[PDB]
């Protein structure tokens, strides 16, 4: 042991050569943990004339020797590189002076250095780094520091008039390391004993208690948190800014930038996941400027291993989305993270911003999503700018709904493992008959932790006509709340795959919408057959049906179906009608009125289900063009069965474009798989050219024998 000092009593006359400016009192205490009577400490306050430093007498060093102490320079989170404390050493009896850890980035190859992979700052400490007290140690092993040395915590020379940042130090330890170096969870005494940190406990402090699996800052909460051990220089802004509503964290000053995660448990960590944006303005950003490091210890800061240099560039001036998969190495029990930016003096070229961190997921496979929205669990939705969880539209409890005024509106959800019986299963709803604008939502996947994302559903007509996004949730069919299930694409298998509900800008205010009762996973069988949901594994069926998977119906359905159109469609023989209505526009097609499909947005007629086993013939009489004829293919209306209550489609009859300008019969007898004991028909345009044009009109439909 060399050099041990608590300065609980007043300094120990034999460690110390000088303190010029130094005095034993009290600095910054009440964040401290440590006990009251520790708080003693030597202190170097603003208005000392002179040297402000404390230097050691001369000491016996190896390679096993530590520096160890706790540091307050400022009490403050005011950032600057103004007169900073360098822990400095000194080989000649204090003539000359150097850093005693070097700033370790990218060295040049023409100077000698004993900077290797490990990337790290200075033994300096700037003002302003953090309010609260910290321990600080530096290890010699790396350091080709052997023999007589003496130490200093150097300032600077003040004259009169000077005004300095305060500072202080407190419990300095010179001497032989302890084993495992307490973890880096302990202070280390005469390298025999260490003293655990809170929640580390035996010997070397090996044994923590278990830390939380995931981290999520948005930076609209509170900014001194259990969450971050280091928020280095950045200050929550609106300005240069990525995101279109909420603070983002912004660095635009000068010491130390670094943002630094408490320990988390990442032994099951997927991913880490941010917004940054590097450089403000409208130009490049200076060349000079030094990149955003992201880093990760196992050993409490001990030691950092890189996961990415992130450079500033003539497109980093534009704010990202950045997602990177957990690496084996990083996960452990106990992981924290760092972006730390680096400079040699504490002067940066330009200011960065990130938002919305996000540290988790889970790799052990599990293959189910689902929610009612009684709590929105962070873990679950990722990102959901523009929603909030609350009822909506006569909703089932709460949802996750997008009404108030927005820039942006999206849900994204956490990672699943998808496989070929994986489906998804959500209630929709859009404005509620709030508005009659025609809209929808995109619905997407991603299988590159939300690297890109590409439509969910492809345009692809079962004639083959157009085939390479097909609009499904849209404003008029699911004005009010409305389920879809969808058997997930074999594109969209992999052991994590997540789901995007995405607006794209620009969308008005009015154009609201929501989600809930969702389910993604592959339990339950045959998709609850149309008429019901997954619930934990099991289908909950609707009203009206029974059976383990829901696919019988309570009371027998009808065996034939009729509708000469004279009144208004009616539940008993209709699901759906949009963008259809009774006219006499086309004049007879059948007689007197018809269903005359004109709307601007969806087209679309659906069947009740039918008990068509001993059913023979589908007939209806069919007009296009009662007011613009039909200019392509694709326009055509397609007549479709389904027997799983609407999730999949059979095509029945491709009813020709350029067909019934005059009025025509259809007669189509029912195939063998159209014959089921639950069967449902829909007519529906895949496109047209909007109000008023390629119309089509329907009557007198009969399904019977
Ligand atoms: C699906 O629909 C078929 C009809 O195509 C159903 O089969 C029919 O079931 C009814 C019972 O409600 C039988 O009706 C009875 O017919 C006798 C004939 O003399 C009459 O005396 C009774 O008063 C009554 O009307 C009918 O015989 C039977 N037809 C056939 C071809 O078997 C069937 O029940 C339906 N399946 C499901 C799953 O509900
Ligand atoms: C990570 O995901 C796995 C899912 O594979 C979770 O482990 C399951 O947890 C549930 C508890 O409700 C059990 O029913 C399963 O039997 C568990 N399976 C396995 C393989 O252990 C795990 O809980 C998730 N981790 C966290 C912390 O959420
Ligand atoms: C560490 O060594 C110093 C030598 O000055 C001694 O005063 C102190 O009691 C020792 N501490 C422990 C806990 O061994
Ligand atoms: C970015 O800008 C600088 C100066 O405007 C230019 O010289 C450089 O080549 C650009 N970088 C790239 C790779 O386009
Ligand atoms: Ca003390
Ligand atoms: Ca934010
Ligand atoms: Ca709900
Ligand atoms: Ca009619
Ligand atoms: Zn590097
Ligand atoms: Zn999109």
């Amino acid at each position: 042991v060399l050099l041990l000092d608590t300065f609980d009593f007043g300094p120990r006359e034999d460690n110390w050569f000088f303190y010029p400016g130094g005095n034993i009192g009290l600095y910054c205490p009440y964040s401290s943990k440590g006990a009251p009577e520790e708080d003693s400490a030597m202190v170097f306050v603003s208005n000392e004339v002179g040297e402000h430093s404390i230097t050691t007498r001369d000491l016996s060093v190896n390679e096993n020797t530590i520096i160890q102490f706790e540091i307050n320079v400022g009490c403050s989170t005011d950032s600057s590189s103004a007169d900073p404390v360098r822990l400095e050493f000194s080989r000649d009896f204090g003539a000359t002076w150097h850093l005693l850890l070097p700033l370790c980035y990218h060295s040049s190859s023409l100077v000698s250095s004993l900077c290797s992979t490990e990337h790290h700052p200075s033994s300096t400490y700037y003002a302003g780094t953090t309010q609260g007290w910290r321990r600080e140690v530096v290890h010699f092993g790396k350091l080709h520091l052997c023999g007589s040395v003496r130490f200093r915590w150097y300032q600077g020379f003040y004259p009169a008039g000077s005004q300095p940042v305060t500072w202080a130090i407190d419990n300095v330890y010179i001497g032989p390391q302890c084993e495992e170096m307490c973890y880096g969870h302990g202070s280390c005494i005469n390298g025999t004993k260490c003293i655990c940190d809170p929640g580390y406990s035996g010997p070397t402090c090996k044994i923590s208690t278990k830390n939380p699996d995931f981290l999520k800052d948005d930076f609209e909460g509170q900014l001194e948190s259990d969450r971050f051990l280091l928020m280095s220089g950045g200050k929550p802004s609106r300005k240069c800014g990525i995101l279109s509503s909420g603070n983002n964290l912004f660095f635009n000053e000068d010491g130390l930038r670094m943002l630094v995660t408490r320990d988390l448990d990442l032994s099951h960590a997927r991913f880490v996941q941010f917004f940054m944006r590097l450089g403000c303005g409208k130009g490049v950003p200076d060349p000079r400027s030094q990149p955003v490091l992201l880093q990760y210890s196992l050993n409490g800061g001990l030691s950092w291993s890189l996961l990415q240099e992130f450079l500033f560039s003539n497109s980093s001036n534009v704010g990202r989305y950045i997602a990177l998969e957990m690496p084996l190495k990083a996960r452990s029990g106990s992981t924290r993270l760092r972006w730390w930016q680096p400079s040699e003096n504490g002067h940066f070229y330009s200011p960065w911003v990130i938002d919305q961190i996000l540290i988790g997921g889970n790799i052990s496979g599990n293959t189910v999503l689902e929610d009612d929205f009684s709590t929105l669990d962070s873990r679950k939705w990722l990102l959901h700018p523009g929603g909030t969880k609350m009822p909506v539209c006569g909703s089932t409890g709460d949802a996750l709904v997008f009404i108030e005024k927005a820039s942006t509106r999206y849900v994204v959800t956490t990672d699943i493992a998808v496989n070929e019986d994986s489906f998804l299963q959500i209630d929709f709803a859009a404005s509620c008959s709030v508005t009659d604008s025609c809209y929808a939502i995109e619905l997407e996947y991603s299988v590159d932790l939300g690297l890109s994302w590409h439509p969910l559903v492809r345009d692809c007509l079962p004639t083959n006509v157009e085939c390479s996004l097909q609009r499904i949730l849209v404003s008029d069919t699911f004005n009010k709340w409305t389920r879809i299930t969808l058997p997930l694409p074999s594109y969209t298998r992999s052991q994590a795959t997540r789901f995007r509900w995405h607006q794209p800008a620009p969308f008005d205010k009015q154009q609201t919408w929501a989600i809930d009762n969702v389910y993604i996973g592959d339990g339950c069988l045959d998709m609850c057959s149309g008429h019901g949901r997954c619930v934990q594994g099991s289908c909950v069926c609707d009203e009206q049906w029974g059976g383990l998977y829901c696919d019988e119906p309570e009371t027998s359905l009808p065996t034939q179906l009729k509708d000469n159109f004279n009144r208004a469609p009616s539940n008993q023989n209709w699901l759906t009608v949009s963008g259809g209505k009774l006219s006499t526009v086309c004049g007879a097609v059948a007689s007197g009125l018809a269903l005359h499909f004109s709307g601007g947005c969806s087209r679309l007629l659906v069947t009740v289900d039918l008990n068509l086993t001993n059913a023979e013939f589908i007939q209806f009489y069919f007009m296009y063009g009662c007011l613009i004829t039909p200019s392509n293919r694709n326009q055509g209306v397609l007549l479709e069965y389904s027997v799983n209550g609407g999730i999949t489609w059979n095509l029945l009859m491709e009813i020709f474009y350029d067909q019934y300008s005059k009025p025509g019969f259809v007669n189509i007898l029912l195939p063998p798989d159209a014959k089921e004991i639950a069967t449902r028909f829909r007519w529906w345009q895949p496109r047209h050219d909007g109000l008023d044009q390629n119309d089509w009109a329907i009557d007198n439909v009969l399904i019977s024998r």
